[PDB]
């Protein structure tokens, strides 16, 4: 398999529609040995991950919790066995309070809410790299999830701002990761119909925001020369596995677009 | 003059080497009527601004203070006279705690420090636009100060991340400002020898950081096809005035580079 | 005026809807003294330019003609008077054979046609700078016209490829122009309803191409935070004059977008 | 292997230091069945390719020859057997006359020379896709070789302009290739010490050009967070194979940077 013998940490599973669930599934189909991390609802996450092709230890990780971050490398080492290190790290963590996304005006998001969103969605990519680089092998790979923020768009609002910050954070993490012989890259995915996104498109954060995101999804598939299927995270999961593999060994501080090529076309 | 009859708010003056001091001077030489805003050291700022070509009211504005932001439009209206509105707004505000810039490792900046830096340097661009758009005239212009964050660089660290967030914020502010017939743009300046930058290059945030920034400054002038004079903020001030004028009326959500053309050249 | 006392060469006038006609008109309203250049239909161009606010000498220039290029500086000097040099140069020249634009498949444009289009639209920007830099003053400015080619789009086909080459050419021209204290920049305009574009939208190069360009124009105005009026070249002309002025003195090898901010927004 | 059972055409082998020689070697180590194409010196190319891990048919292809292009799909079909189609296409073709690269001034490259360089280096990417798309399988992949032309640089001159045109061509080829379920992407490699590049660095195109390219190579490795080894094309070859594989299935019209991450860092 593509990832035979690799030890990979995968964060971000919350439902069976999580992009990280599909990353974990594909990595296991490709021979990777995984360690999973989960936030807050660990009983739910264990029940979800019982459906993965192979059994994997699940560790708690709230990226806003400094104690969780400080003990993370020790907890991972205990799970993978002393003398073993990770070959890969997947950051598939993102959050923005409802005041920072949807119909709520861009100017009406309080800073405490924007700050929480940037902490979870951007700063934590550096927090995770800091915690895990001392237990990573040379030739290793750190991958985060991006949503192309080069241009503004309706409804995504402060989540787009957080993604612009994440892209910048990734370039600095690459400088640090390079000292360990480790790569740091992001996968910029097209929109995916996760449970939260289906709810948002359904109007959970206002009607106009749902209508605008539905138009964005349609335009994405129209612009993509190979099309874009929002109900299928497998092409995104495969791209993350390509970066975790030994097949992109000279790519770092960079962004790989798994978006059907939509960002390369205007119409 | 370029800005004859225009009413322009200028934030960010702290010393006679502040980029905003030169923006204010050039705007006044060009016939603009100014309102200045200052943070914390108002006695110092008044003494500095006494050296400007013309007298201008000075209002206190701490962008982290919600009360200052809530009363700002009323305080500006009182200063410019009832029935008058602003034609221009200059955001020349930036800050990052020393833990987020310099020799302190990128991974060692606590989030509370990064968050303060992003609040002042990025979020406040939206806070200022929210406060002042209701008192701006159609054809108006909002300008912020940028430092090209497209690629990572030594020492600038979390300030670069904050600038990536500011560029994203600017694109959203442009969407809101457009509803008022107002433009929103950033000027990406080359490095300027302000008092803080001279101190940093002198080793105030560690020797290695000072050495790296000095090399960056030299490389900037070398790459610039027209050269780059870090001791001269006047080309930057002129560029801000070009955006405040009626001469770039179809440019918004954008970045104008006043960097000697250095970002367009590799060597 | 913005361009008081400046001597500026303006190429590219063919009809009263030419972007260059509006650049010439605005530059004259702003106190510039012009020299015009025209291709092939000089009687027509003189009759058109008789409608400009002020009289201006008209010189023949076919950019594919090496003799025209070799004698150009001498012909300009004769027109402006010995001892006088140009302060500005406007390249507003573009062409692509019909095989390289429209419904004709992208793969069906013969190279001789693509090559002619790239010669006129991209290489000539360097040919014009080579011919005129020896007769340009320090502080001078060379401006070319761009159409954002960062992403592919229907119908524009090989014209987009030629614009990608022009943007690259501009960065090299800036290196050469800098030796003379001269800036080189492009203005990336939104779509303008010139006579040829109206004919194209009307189906002159096939129905599907006309339909696609009409959709592009509509989407442009929708995405522009300040809107985009394709029937008005004046905001584009003002932007060219801003670059010809002394108000963007630290910008070179660069692109200024006079597109209503449309390129900064996805939807 | 990564490319088990795939039928891949590889162009561009001229010496054992050709990037295409290493692409061909790695693709064969990964189970691909190859068809090679060669220009002008077919006896030399056969002797070179005798050193590849497996035997592969060699077909003549001068991309400037319309007859070679018109018969190419028929010649490939004869070599791979009737009823078989290609899964992959590698364009590793580049050329610029010496007037367009090196110490010869940028303004001194005659258009006939620039045009030949753009024909071979940019237009031929579309000519090759036109010829081979009718004999490509869905899920297929076309890959071309790029050298980051986003910023101008010394000595590369018109080769950089040709690469800017190639990047634009790639985005249009992706639109056409998508109709066949085929991806089109470029690999932007860091500088490689091929025979021609070693000769250029050695002063074959002037001393100053050699000195500048040597400085560019050094700066590349310095900026790369993981370093850059110009004497090793294997990381570039692996990246091309990643794009030829099924592991980047949602990436098209795009650029993957196999440059040690140097383009993501300023210093
Ligand atoms: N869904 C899309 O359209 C889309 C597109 C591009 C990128 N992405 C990105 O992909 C990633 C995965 O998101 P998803 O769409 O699969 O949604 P998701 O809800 O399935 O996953 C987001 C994850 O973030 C985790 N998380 C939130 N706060 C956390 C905290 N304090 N500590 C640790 N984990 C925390 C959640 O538990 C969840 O597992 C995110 O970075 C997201 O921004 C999503
Ligand atoms: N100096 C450079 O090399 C350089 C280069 C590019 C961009 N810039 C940007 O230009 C702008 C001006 O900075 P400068 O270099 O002139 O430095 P400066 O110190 O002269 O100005 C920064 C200003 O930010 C103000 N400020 C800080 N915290 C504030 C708060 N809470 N509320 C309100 N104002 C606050 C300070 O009072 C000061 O006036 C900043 O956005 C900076 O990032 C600087
Ligand atoms: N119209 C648009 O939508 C649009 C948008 C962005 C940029 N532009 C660019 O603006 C510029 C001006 O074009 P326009 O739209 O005003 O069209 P236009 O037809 O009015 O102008 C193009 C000019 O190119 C000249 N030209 C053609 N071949 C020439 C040659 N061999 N030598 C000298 N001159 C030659 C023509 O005579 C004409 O004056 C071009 O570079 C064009 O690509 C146009
Ligand atoms: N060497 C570098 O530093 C570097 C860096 C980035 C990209 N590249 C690109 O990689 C590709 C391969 O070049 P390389 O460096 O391996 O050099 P190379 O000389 O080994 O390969 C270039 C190939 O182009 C072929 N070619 C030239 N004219 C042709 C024609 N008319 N028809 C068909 N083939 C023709 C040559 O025969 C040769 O095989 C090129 O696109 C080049 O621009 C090179
Ligand atoms: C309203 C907040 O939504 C989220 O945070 C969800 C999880 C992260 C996420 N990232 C996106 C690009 S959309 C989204 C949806
Ligand atoms: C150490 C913190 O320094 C600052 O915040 C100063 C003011 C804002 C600023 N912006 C830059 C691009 S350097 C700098 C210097
Ligand atoms: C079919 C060829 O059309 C042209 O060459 C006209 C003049 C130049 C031009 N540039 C554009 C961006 S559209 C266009 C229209
Ligand atoms: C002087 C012309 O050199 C070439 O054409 C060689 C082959 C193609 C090539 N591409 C590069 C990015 S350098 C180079 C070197």
């Amino acid at each position: 398999g593509l990832l035979d013998g690799k030890r990979i940490l995968v964060s971000g599973i919350i439902t069976d529609s999580s992009i990280a669930f599909h990353i974990a599934r594909v990595a296991q189909e490709q021979g990777a040995q995984l360690v999973l991390t989960g936030f807050d609802r660990l009983r739910l996450i264990q029940r979800i991950t019982d459906r993965l092709p192979a059994k994997a230890p699940l560790l708690e990780l709230d990226v806003q919790n400094e104690e969780h971050l400080a003990s993370l490398a020790g907890r991972v080492t205990e799970a993978i066995g002393a003398g073993n290190k990770l070959d890969g790290v997947v950051h598939s963590i993102g959050f923005m309070p409802q005041t920072g996304m949807g119909i709520n005006p861009f100017f009406d998001a309080p800073y405490a809410d924007v700050s929480k969103g940037i902490h979870i969605s951007a700063y934590s990519y550096a927090s995770m790299a800091k915690a895990l680089l001392p237990i990573m092998n040379p030739g290793g790979s750190i991958v985060g999830m991006d949503f192309d923020p080069s241009r503004a768009m309706p409804a995504y609002n402060w989540m787009t701002v957080a993604k612009s910050a994440l892209e910048s954070v990734n370039r600095f993490v690459a400088r640090e990761a390079g000292k360990y012989g480790v790569r740091s890259n992001l996968v910029a995915a097209g929109p995916i119909r996760t449970l939260a996104m289906s709810a948002i498109v359904g109007g959970a954060l206002g009607e106009e925001a749902g209508a605008q995101i539905q138009l964005l999804e349609e335009g994405w598939d129209q612009r993509a020369p190979i099309g874009w299927n929002m109900k299928d995270a497998t092409p995104v999961a495969k791209t993350v596995c390509a970066l975790l593999s030994d097949w992109l060994p000279a790519t770092t501080g960079d962004i790989i677009y798994a978006d059907g090529g939509a960002h390369t076309q205007l119409l």
